[PDB]
């Protein structure tokens, strides 16, 4: 059983085996990974029904060709992909992905893939950016410090103004079951509905998203992603050693 074979009987849909070795010898795996999610969304595997339902199936679809299926972020990792709104603010329409406690099983790579996927989904949807209040960034650094210091030592350890940062750019939610019984600070926020650590989304954000961002560049690169220049200048300032 090849990679487009492990992806058909991990996530499906069904019958996606053949189009993915189809277009993996084409396209390549990154470019055929985003013509699938087009395939599904366009209904190619049927009409899955609600947008949530779309979006759940492309996300671990498109996850599971990336990560070669080899790791079970796109099963395990991701407990669910909920389509929310910002009522905070504008009420508009944006994705959720909701880590669960054994995404900490997947590596950064893979886990910063989840989101890049997580965003050209919700556009191919017609969905707008999560728009984080000031207390959802604030819960996000509380998160991070509390988790680093009395969970588990992060790999990468982002500063405060690293997670603000990552926090008011990042267009998708990055968010997740309790995997912690730790009380937090900046409770009931409207979107988050646990009050303890979010384990899952933490990872994602500080060894996912920022600690591989430079991997992940490189990916946004061979797939043509727009919107992404905010981790480019993160990624060179970095290794210049400018101050974010």
């Amino acid at each position: 059983s090849d990679m487009a074979g492990r992806v058909e009987s991990l996530v499906g849909p069904p019958g996606v085996a053949e189009r993915i070795r189809e277009l993996v010898k084409e396209y390549g795996k990154e470019i055929a990974a985003l013509k699938i999610v087009d395939e599904i969304i366009d209904g190619k595997f049927g009409d899955l029904g609600s947008k949530e339902k779309y979006a759940e199936q492309a996300v671990r679809t498109a996850l599971a060709i990336l990560t070669e299926g080899v790791v079970s972020a796109p099963i395990e990792g991701i407990a669910s992909v909920k389509i929310k709104r910002n009522t905070w603010s504008d009420n508009s329409e944006y994705l959720a992905l909701y880590y669960a406690g054994p995404i900490r099983s997947s590596g950064g790579t893979a886990q910063a893939l989840s989101v890049l996927v997580g965003d050209y989904v919700r556009r191919k949807l017609g969905l707008d950016r999560f728009k984080p209040s000031e207390k959802h960034i604030e819960r996000m650094v509380e998160e991070v410090d509390l988790y680093h210091r009395t969970v588990s030592r992060l790999q990468y350890h982002p500063s405060p103004e690293e997670v603000r940062l990552a926090m008011r750019n990042i267009p998708i939610e990055i968010t997740g079951e309790a995997t912690d019984e730790v009380e937090v600070s900046h409770r009931d926020i409207p979107g988050v509905e646990t009050n303890q650590l979010r384990g899952g989304a933490i990872l994602v954000l500080a060894e996912g998203v920022l600690q591989k961002a430079k991997k992940l560049v490189k990916y946004i690169d061979k797939m043509g992603i727009e919107g992404w220049e905010w981790l480019k200048e993160f990624v060179e300032a970095k290794e210049k050693g400018e101050e974010i």
